[PDB]
C-alpha cells in the first residue's frame, strides 16, 4: 500500500498531487486487463490536477512514493511495507495535452526498471530504504512536449498465484523540454503489456527462494 504521489525535478519538488494524479486510497491495481491498470482508477478513485510539470530531456525526475497522501515522514513504513517486495519501473506516453489524456490504449514505452539484483534485493526495497526516492531518466532523445509519466511498483508477496500480484501506480503530466526527437520508441498498450501469466505476475517469491527475476512489460527503450 502505496502512492506515487509527489514529483521532485532539478531538486524541487513539484507539490503534493500537483501534476501526479492521485488517489486517496492507497491500494493496488489487482486486474491487468482493466483500463485501471494505466493510470490507476476504479475502484479506487483518481483526482485530476492541472499542473504540467516541466523536465528537460535528458535529465531525471524523481517519482516520492508515500504510505498514504498525509503521511509526512520519510522513513520505510512512510513510503510501504517492507513485505511488498518487487520491482520499480517506469513508462512515458506522448500525448496531445497530458491534462487530458487518459492514458489508457497504446503509446506507452518503458524507460526505467528495477527487479532484482545480484545481491537478492528488489527494486522495491531500494525505495522503502531510499526515502521514497524512484529516479527516473527522462531520455534526451525523444520528442518534446506533452507526456503522461507512468511510475509503478508492484508487491509480489501475495503473487504466487494470479490474482495475486499488487501493482501501484500514478501518472504525472509532464512537458518535456529539449527532446531531439532523434529516435521514436515502439509503444505498448495499457491495458495489454501485462498478462496473469507473466513469470514476474505469477511468481512465488519463496519456494524457491528467488535469484533472478524477469521485469513484465516491454524492454526498457534506450537512445
Ligand atoms: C536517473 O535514473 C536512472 C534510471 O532511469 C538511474 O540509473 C540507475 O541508477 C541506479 C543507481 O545508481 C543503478 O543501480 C542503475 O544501474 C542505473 N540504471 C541505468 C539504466 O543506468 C540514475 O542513477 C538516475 N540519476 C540520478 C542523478 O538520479
Ligand atoms: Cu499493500
Amino acid at each position: 500500500h502505496t502512492i506515487f504521489s509527489s514529483l521532485e525535478v532539478n531538486g524541487v519538488n513539484q507539490g503534493l498531487g500537483e501534476g501526479v494524479r492521485v488517489p486517496t486510497y492507497n491500494g493496488p491495481i489487482e486486474d491487468v486487463t482493466s483500463a485501471s491498470i494505466a493510470c490507476n482508477g476504479s475502484p479506487n478513485t483518481v483526482a485530476s490536477t492541472s499542473k504540467v510539470i516541466t523536465v528537460q530531456a535528458g535529465t531525471n525526475v524523481t517519482a516520492i512514493w508515500r504510505y498514504m497522501l498525509s503521511t509526512t515522514g520519510d522513513s520505510p513504513a512512510d513510503v510501504m511495507d517492507s513485505s511488498h517486495k518487487g520491482p520499480t519501473i517506469a513508462y512515458l506516453k506522448k500525448v496531445d495535452n497530458a491534462a487530458t489524456a487518459s492514458g489508457v490504449g497504446n503509446g506507452w514505452f518503458k524507460i526505467q526498471q528495477d527487479g532484482m539484483d545480484s545481491s537478492g534485493v528488489w527494486g522495491t526495497e531500494r525505495v522503502i530504504n531510499g526515502k521514497g526516492r524512484h529516479s527516473i531518466k527522462i531520455p534526451e532523445c525523444i520528442a518534446p512536449g506533452q507526456y503522461l509519466l507512468r511510475a509503478e511498483m508492484i508487491a509480489l508477496h501475495a503473487a504466487s498465484n494470479y490474482p495475486g500480484a499488487q501493482f501501484y501506480m500514478e501518472c504525472a503530466q509532464l512537458n518535456v523540454v529539449g527532446g531531439t526527437g532523434a529516435k521514436t520508441p515502439s509503444t505498448v498498450s495499457f491495458p495489454g503489456a501485462y498478462s496473469g501469466s507473466d513469470p514476474g505476475v505469477k511468481i512465488s517469491i519463496y519456494w524457491p527462494p528467488v535469484t533472478s527475476y524477469t521485469v513484465p512489460g516491454p524492454s526498457v527503450f534506450t537512445c
